């Protein structure tokens, strides 16, 4: 299966397609979209967005509390879509402060 994959991003929407073992990061990536990383490794703020609609399967992550996962955020270097999905970008703030 392949999923597209929605970005809102601060400059705007953005939409590609994401095979359903592929790491939404990677699917902006090969895309030409440069979204925020650090260690692309499931253990750090930085990849952060939110879920906005869809589903993500993200149990390849280790940073986000079950309350922030709950409340919609994903790492997006260790997320595949598991359905069409809607994510805001850059949301490593709102998951520090
Ligand atoms: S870049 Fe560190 S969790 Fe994704
Ligand atoms: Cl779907």
């Amino acid at each position: 299966a392949t999923y597209k994959v929605k970005f809102i991003t601060p400059e705007g929407e953005l939409e590609v397609e994401c095979d359903d073992d592929v790491y939404v990061l990677d699917a902006a990536e090969e895309a030409g979209i440069d979204l925020p990383y650090s260690c692309r490794a499931g253990s750090c703020s930085s990849c952060a967005g939110k879920v906005v609609s869809g589903s993500v399967d993200q149990s390849d992550q280790s940073f986000l509390d079950d309350e922030q996962i709950g409340e919609g955020f994903v790492l997006t270097c260790a997320a595949y879509p598991t359905s069409d999905v809607t994510i805001e970008t850059h949301k490593e703030e709102a998951i520090m402060l």
